[PDB]
């Protein structure tokens, strides 16, 4: 792909984080802590899952960023509406305001309803995410495999400002402690 020139500097919004997450000083990395991180509760925090939003809001234009997923067993990545549900149980779907892909149990899937199997020959260590607001497109790229396309959501109905979306996943296995990291431009 040739989307690299739309690169944006994403930072994580601490106030939206699940209370077990640990965000680095530079707001560019996040991982699952082994306990509650001693923060007050608020209406923005994702309560049920290890999720956090980017601080940036997008309502027009083309945007691109990259995320490092090295040695993780489970994660979700993409964008979502600013007004997505924060509390309780929900599925990641465009109907609920999410445009995402994930790794889970050794398979990659797009967060359609129902979910779509992805075909990845080279397990990615870094993912590129491209949003074209006007066109209604969210695309995912395999940076480890020379930028090959993973998935395109088209005919998106954003219906609001978009925020970068992250889920570090649970660590029931002891094999999923590694962070998500926003990669430098
Ligand atoms: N398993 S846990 O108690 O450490 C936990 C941590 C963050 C969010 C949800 C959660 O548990 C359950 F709601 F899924």
């Amino acid at each position: 792909h040739h989307h690299h020139h739309h690169m944006v500097h994403i930072t994580l919004d601490r106030n939206t984080a699940n209370s077990w997450l640990i965000i680095s000083k530079d707001r560019r990395q996040v991982r699952m802590g082994d306990t509650h991180q001693n923060v007050s509760d608020n209406k923005e925090r994702f309560s049920n899952y290890p999720m956090v939003l980017g601080a940036q809001r997008f309502s027009s234009g083309k945007m691109y960023w990259e995320v490092d997923v090295t040695q993780k067993e489970a994660w979700d990545l993409g964008v979502c509406r600013d007004s997505v549900q924060r509390k309780g149980q929900f599925s990641l779907s465009p109907e609920n305001g999410f445009w995402t892909i994930w790794l889970w149990q050794d398979s990659y899937e797009a967060g359609t309803s129902p979910q779509t199997t992805l075909h990845i020959q080279v397990p990615p260590c870094q993912i590129g995410i491209f949003v074209d607001y006007e066109a209604g497109v969210v695309s995912f790229y395999n940076i480890t495999d020379h930028g090959s396309l993973i998935y395109t959501f088209s005919e998106c109905v954003f219906a609001g400002p978009l925020r970068p979306f992250f889920n570090v996943g649970f660590n029931y296995s002891g094999g999923n402690a590694a962070p998500l990291k926003l990669c430098p431009l």
